[PDB]
């Protein structure tokens, strides 16, 4: 039972500098790949590092290069250039994570709109896939994609908690949507319940966000409440459940939807790893 996070926020300094243990907890828990998500240009920078630092093969860890909308308003005349070279590195798989956040408004609207813009030029030229962050944007980010759609590779709305109504727009635009841990929330994940069965098989992809989104109904909870992607079984089983299939078939159809929309390559204990009640 293989799985693939496709957005793992490994360079959080919340982790401190654990990162070594925490892929080889997720390796154990057969979460084989990961996406290392870029959220800035240095964050994506770091994010690359990691994936050079603790997997010399590539068979593993992968990043994505972008700049999130809470850090739009850094976007600035050197970042389509600097960018344009880190997508070219061969371990960074995807544009992300950008797209359009209204509720927390972090950046300004304008400045948001614009960074989005110029990274889903990037993907069309490039020939790279988007990993896509929305929210409260839905009407917005559909807008802007309709230019862009039919010139994208592929592009995720990653983190999926909106309405049915924004889940069938964004299909019809034929995007793949990504469901973390938000599902096992009993306070405002319970509307995706009746919607994860709507998304095609080919089109569904699992991600932890760790340290985000520590699923509320995993045991033994880790005290420091960061989520990490060994806990992704915990969201497949919940994922499984509402799309009624066995987990297995659920693991096994979103790691090859996540293997073709990034281009991975094919398959092929220890005690300090598990250090127990970690700050
Ligand atoms: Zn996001």
């Amino acid at each position: 039972m293989q799985l693939i996070d496709i957005g793992v926020n490994l360079t959080n300094s919340s982790f401190h500098d654990q990162q070594a243990a925490i892929v080889e907890r997720a390796l154990e828990a057969g979460v084989t790949q990961m996406l290392l998500t870029g959220t800035s240009l240095a964050v994506s920078e770091q994010a690359l590092e990691l994936c050079q630092q603790l997997d010399a093969s590539g068979a593993h860890l992968f990043a994505t290069a972008g700049v999130h909308p809470h850090d739009a308003k850094a976007w600035d005349t050197d970042s389509e250039r600097q960018l344009r070279l880190l997508l070219s590195e061969p371990r960074v798989r995807a544009v992300g994570e950008c797209g359009l956040d209204f509720n927390r408004d972090f950046s300004p609207r304008p400045l948001q709109e614009k960074a989005l813009e110029a990274q889903l030029t990037l993907a069309a030229q490039l020939r790279l896939p988007v990993f896509l962050h929305e929210r409260d944007a839905s009407e917005r980010l559909l807008a802007i994609l309709k230019d862009y759609r039919d010139h994208l590779t592929g592009a995720v709305v990653h983190c999926f908690t909106g309405e049915r109504e924004a889940l069938f727009a964004y299909l019809d635009l034929d995007l793949h949507i990504g469901i973390t841990g938000w599902i096992c929330d009993e306070r405002r994940g319970t509307h995706l319940h009746p919607l994860v069965g709507n998304i095609p098989e080919g089109r569904l992809m699992l991600e932890s966000d760790a340290p985000y989104l520590l699923p509320r109904s995993l045991r033994p909870k880790p005290k420091s409440g960061r989520n990490e992607p060994a806990f992704l079984p915990e969201v497949l089983r919940e994922v499984a459940l509402h799309r009624g299939e066995s987990a297995e078939h659920t693991a096994a159809h979103t790691t090859a939807t996540a293997r073709d929309f990034f281009q991975l390559p094919a398959e092929n204990h220890h005690h300090w790893s598990h250090p127990q009640f970690e700050k």
